């Protein structure tokens, strides 16, 4: 029973627009928001991909592939699952294959994609699917990966066994100025909790 | 190797601002980000996420979400209890008092994050994820007491841990909502545990 009356353009960037959002609240009084979006989003059913990659090989533990990049609006560098925006008439799973093969250089086989979920929903409309990929990495293909970085692109890749993710992240963020991602906090603290 | 050199404010609302960050890419070239901020932080991070463990005998474990209306989203979404913290309050504080506030129950602290980030690409908005275990055979959450601050208005759902993906994957099916991408990020996680 609440609903958007009106979106107001306060400011347009090249990438990100704030917006006064207007709404109707349950005892069916107007308020106002501050409101967050991309310019991006075209028809995509969600602005971006984050992918959890599985790496999988006889007589190794299960790693979760993660990934290590200065994140200018953070100013400082973020461990995070590897994750890009969804090209204009990509599927959710292609966008995911392509930025992990780009960010990793592992080339993974889809396992699910979650429908559309929403980042920060309390600030921005920012939605991504969740793309779960396993990575046969006894494959020749993913023996030694190479990063295909694009214009300013510049990442690390870090994997970290499955059966001890939390207390990994921990002991990476004891060791210098790095913030994990919330999405790979929640994931490593579901492991522990399971 | 990346730095921060300046950054320049676009557009100031109450509630959130964007800039335009310059830094150096690690080349030694000059580039540009838009990068969205909160105002309102001056804390360890922005706000909390609770991750709240309902516990009750010859019962399923369950893990208490609330669903509300997200002005950005344009509908209803499925979160962990969330809010800002006060100036002055820990993230343990704020942790307990929105729990208190969104679904009227009574936790206990079991860990706190580090400051996580929600969307590092976008924003700096950053987090602590709390989990609190909640004893329901207490008598203080026999019937619990949903305190909603001014325009608050939070519908409360809890779902058993152990199936937790497969029921959240049914509520996007059938109640065309969007779950919260930490929400989803440990419910996967307790999948892929096995
Ligand atoms: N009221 C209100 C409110 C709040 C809060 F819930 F934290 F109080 C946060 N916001 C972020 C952007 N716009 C808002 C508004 Cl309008
Ligand atoms: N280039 C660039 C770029 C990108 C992307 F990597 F996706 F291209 C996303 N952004 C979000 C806010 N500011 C940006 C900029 Cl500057
Ligand atoms: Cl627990
Ligand atoms: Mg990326
Ligand atoms: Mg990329
Ligand atoms: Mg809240
Ligand atoms: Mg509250």
């Amino acid at each position: 029973k609440q609903y958007i009356i009106s979106e107001e353009l306060i400011s347009e960037g090249k990438w990100v627009k704030l917006e006064k959002t207007t709404y109707m609240d349950p005892t069916g009084k107007t308020r106002t928001w501050e409101s967050v979006k991309r310019t991006t989003r075209k028809e995509q059913t969600a602005d971006g991909v984050a992918v959890i990659p599985v790496l999988q090989r006889t007589l190794h533990y299960e790693c979760i592939v993660l990934v290590k990049q200065f994140r200018p609006p953070m100013g400082g560098y973020c461990i995070e699952f590897p994750a890009g925006l969804i090209d204009d008439g990509e599927t959710p799973e292609a966008a995911a294959l392509r930025e992990l093969e780009e960010e990793t250089g592992y080339k993974g086989d889809i396992a699910e994609c979650s429908p559309a979920v929403c980042m920060d929903p309390g600030l921005s409309n920012c939605t991504i699917h969740i793309v779960t990929v396993t990575i046969n990495g006894d494959d020749a293909e993913n023996a030694r990966p190479k990063p295909k970085p694009g214009d300013g692109e510049f990442v690390e890749v870090i994997s970290l066994p499955k059966n001890d993710l939390l207390q990994r992240l921990d002991a990476l963020v004891a060791e210098e100025h790095l913030t994990v991602d919330a999405r790979v906090y929640s994931y490593a603290l579901a492991l522990k909790h399971a």
